[PDB]
């Protein structure tokens, strides 16, 4: 099978045409401006550019296409999919009372944030006063795929989660559907399934096969996990980027609203996770990547440093333990930079450890393996500390690109996430 994965990030977009029969692949990229007063147009043009940069002999063999977008970015469009107002982005919060959403979701739902799609929809509702039933609200991936198949009000239960969708019971609440917001909600499918055939004009214009299928998309955070290929409960992906992001595959959904922990549905399994403010950003505050490696090469992990740090970049922690007043603990400081770096890495290691432990304490499936992603993944000393502190096999993930995971999503769907 030859599938195309489309990843739409925060600062740009990457496309990966992957060909799983050989295996061979080709990747292309576009970078967004940092400012614009017409983001949908930018996204659309980015889509066409991505399609254009892909070689013809590749486009003529693409069978299935999938699109992942940023979780939280939404658009308000009419019945034809034309943006009526300018999008509300993933980072933008809304000045509304969450108590207004209490009757539409359980009292622990992930949609109960000031950044969630439901909150943004309520905000738009109290700007416009009364949103027409003719209209629709669409996630970025929803809209971008709408550019490909033309079927309106279609979505997956990854992006719909923060819109108020209940993946546990495969539905929206009856109160939400009975409300004045119910008409704008999309039909929710499973990520990977084929929504419909590609538009004939589009296929003609880009030399694509008219029998090509556009599948239901997902989020970038999940597509990144899908790139690893982990499908057994207990398997986890740890992202050692600027901030440490933990993702654990479990047989049971967990949730802790205080720490921002919630679970996505993934086939017959669940994908839980968390995000700490600690990470590689704290490391580059004291060392450039220049000195970082040259100092890490002098660290023997099999002996403790005697240091006990909590490597926060600034005031406030979110996960595993939530306290918005916790100061960074980076004392005492030995003059030997090696042991200081070791202390930092030990701190981060403890962050990851306590994270996974808390995830297990919330009811998630016991940890079995670790697949590491991010810049810190190639750090073998850090890997040693991590394995010493956790006690499970840790290795570098074969792939980390979200577009590739989206390609695997288009080609195979969420089939592997069952036990049959």
């Amino acid at each position: 099978v030859v599938a195309l994965g489309l990843d739409f990030g925060t600062s740009g977009a990457r496309a990966i045409a992957c060909d799983f029969d050989s295996d061979r692949s080709v990747s292309v990229s576009v970078t967004f401006p940092k400012t614009s007063q017409n983001w949908p147009q930018v996204w659309r043009e980015a889509l066409w550019q991505l399609l254009t940069q892909i070689p013809a002999d590749w486009r003529s063999r693409i069978e299935r296409i999938a699109i992942d977008g940023t979780s939280g970015t939404v658009l308000l469009c009419d019945r034809e999919g034309q943006p009526q107002t300018e999008p509300l982005l993933y980072n933008q919060a809304c000045p509304i009372d969450l108590a207004d959403l209490a009757d539409w979701v359980p009292a622990d739902h992930a949609a109960l944030s000031s950044t969630s799609s439901l909150a943004k929809l309520w905000f738009w509702q109290q700007q416009f006063g009364a949103l027409p039933p003719d209209w629709q609200i669409l996630a970025q991936a929803d809209w971008l795929s709408l550019q490909l198949h033309g079927c309106s009000q279609q979505s997956d239960y990854h992006n719909a989660l923060k819109l108020g969708y209940s993946p546990d019971r495969e539905r929206f609440s009856k109160n939400l559907l009975d409300s004045e917001l119910g008409a704008l909600l999309p039909v929710v499918h499973e990520p990977g399934v084929a929504i419909g055939p590609i538009l004939p004009a589009i296929a003609q214009e880009f030399g694509l096969s008219p029998d090509c299928q556009i599948c239901a998309g997902t989020t970038a955070s999940i597509a990144a996990f899908l790139a690893s290929g982990a499908h057994q409960p207990g398997e986890a992906v740890t992202s050692l980027g600027s901030t440490i992001v933990l993702k654990l595959l479990s047989q049971v959904a967990v949730s802790d609203r205080l720490t921002g922990v919630y679970s996505h549905k993934l086939g017959g399994y669940w994908l839980t996770g968390g995000a700490s403010n600690c990470g590689g950003a704290t490391l580059r505050q004291f060392f450039p990547d220049t000195e970082l490696e040259s100092l890490s090469c002098q660290i023997d992990p099999t002996k403790k440093s005697g240091l006990d740090y909590y490597p926060l970049p600034s005031r406030g922690e979110r996960f595993p333990i939530a306290d918005p007043d916790r100061l960074p603990q980076l004392e005492p400081r030995p003059e030997n930079p090696v042991q200081f770096l070791q202390g930092l890495l030990e701190g981060l290691t403890q962050v990851e450890t306590l994270g996974y432990q808390r995830l297990q304490d919330l009811g998630a499936t016991p940890l079995k393996r670790i697949w590491t992603a991010g810049g810190g993944a190639k750090n073998a000393v850090w890997q040693q500390l991590r394995q010493q502190a956790i006690g499970v096999p840790i290795a570098i993930a074969p792939n980390t690109e979200a577009a590739f995971g989206t390609a695997r999503l288009a080609a195979f769907g969420l089939a592997a996430f069952h036990s049959a």
